[PDB]
């Protein structure tokens, strides 16, 4: 039968399949290639999404994300005691491990991690289902290189919940290096700068006449394009204050407006230098309308585009690597489409030029598609 390939990421999923030769990564409903990683529990619906994430801003407690950083965790871990301060829904402790705790119909319902993610796995698998028109048992579900076996458990035991034998877990770097391309045969050392919406990952990928392993990884969980977003929703609130005496943080429709129309401007600004971000009646009344640069924009978060390299560094260590003993460095991740990343990662490299694809944000599923290629021959 088929064995499709899904990035179950942090903040977006995508899907793939290999068919008649090609990877093709499938549309959502809506005609998106990546999937908000979101599932929402309100008026006794559940949605599962784009469609989950629009209902963050009016029920963030029922609006369930970022599963993946407790997936396989321990409630007490370090990780997982920063991750429930920060987000909006109940984490319970549920016999030492993190579960979700939601209100379906005003009841108390409790999920394991795994749970939230099989309902993002179906979500794909009913994606390559309508496009193949054949039922889908079998993936390539891809995790980060730092996974531990219990985190991939919990990945394979999602996979079963939604339907899926997953028949191969593969690493992050693996699958970018597949979908890349990366020549198989004799040595090479590749740095995979996986920049996503939340988090922020680099891997050392040595490539030895077919076998593919990982000398080392760092990262930083708390990275990623909705920061950069953060950092521009920061001054423009400030400014509107300053021009309007209206604070935009006391109207969170008209925070999720701005958001909205912020992430647009940014993904304008890898091509253009000026952009304009406008909402009419941002409020009742009040129309927002600013110009915002790609030097405004870079200057906001210059910092967090040089704390990428801190990891780069490490990795570099572990593995006791010179800078030129790289041979590839290869972008994931569609926040390395800013222009500003690519020329920091070059100078730290003293002038190597890094591979970009043409679409970095689905580099990973493309590879797990490619994986399941391999798999059946
Ligand atoms: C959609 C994103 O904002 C998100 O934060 C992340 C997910 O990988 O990728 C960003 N992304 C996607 C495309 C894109 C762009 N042209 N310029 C900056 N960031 C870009
Ligand atoms: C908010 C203000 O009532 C302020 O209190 C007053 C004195 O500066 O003038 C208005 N103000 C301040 C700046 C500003 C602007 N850029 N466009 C409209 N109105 C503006």
């Amino acid at each position: 039968g088929p064995v499709i390939g899904i990035d179950l990421g942090t903040t977006y999923s995508c899907v793939g399949v290999f068919k008649n030769g090609r990877v093709e990564i499938l549309n959502n409903e809506l005609g998106n290639r990546i999937t908000p990683s979101y599932v929402s529990f309100v008026d006794g619906e559940r949605k599962v999404g784009e469609a989950a994430k629009l209902e963050a801003t009016l029920h963030p407690t029922q609006t369930v994300f970022d599963v993946k950083r407790l997936i396989g965790r321990k409630f007490d871990d370090q990780e997982v005691v920063k991750d429930r301060s920060l987000l909006p829904y109940e984490i319970v402790n549920n016999q030492g491990k993190p579960n979700i705790k939601v209100q379906i119909k005003d009841k108390d319902t409790t999920f394991a991690p795994e749970q939230i993610s099989a309902m993002v796995l179906e979500k794909m698998k009913e994606i390559a289902q309508s496009f193949l028109g054949k039922p889908v048992k079998n993936a390539v579900v891809t995790v980060p290189a730092y996974f531990n076996d219990a985190q991939r458990q919990a990945t394979k035991d999602a996979g079963t919940i939604a339907g899926l034998n997953i028949v191969r877990i593969i690493n992050e770097p693996t699958a970018a290096a597949l979908a890349y391309g990366l020549d198989k045969k004799e040595e090479t050392s590749i740095l995979v700068y996986d920049l996503g919406g939340g988090t922020f990952d680099v891997s050392i990928l040595v490539i030895d006449n077919g076998v593919f392993e990982v000398y080392a990884t760092a990262g930083n969980t708390h990275l990623g394009g909705e920061d950069f977003d953060q950092r521009v929703m920061d001054y423009f609130i400030k400014m509107f204050k300053k021009k309007n005496n209206i604070d935009l943080r006391t109207d969170k429709r008209a925070i999720q407006k701005l958001r909205k129309e912020v992430e647009i401007a940014k993904r304008n600004l890898s091509v253009v230098h000026s952009t304009q971000i406008e909402i009419e009646d941002i409020v009742e009344g009040h129309n927002f309308s600013e110009t915002l640069t790609r030097a405004k924009f870079e200057e906001l978060n210059d910092d967090l585009f040089r704390e990428t390299l801190e990891p780069v560094k490490k990795v570099l260590d572990d593995a006791k690597y010179e800078k030129s003993k790289i041979d590839e460095i290869v972008l994931v991740g569609g926040s390395t489409r800013i222009p500003k990343i690519q020329q920091i990662i070059k100078e730290f490299f003293n002038g190597k030029e890094p591979n970009r694809g043409i679409n970095p944000d689905e580099a990973v599923a493309y590879g797990a598609a490619i994986q399941a290629g391999i798999i059946l021959g």
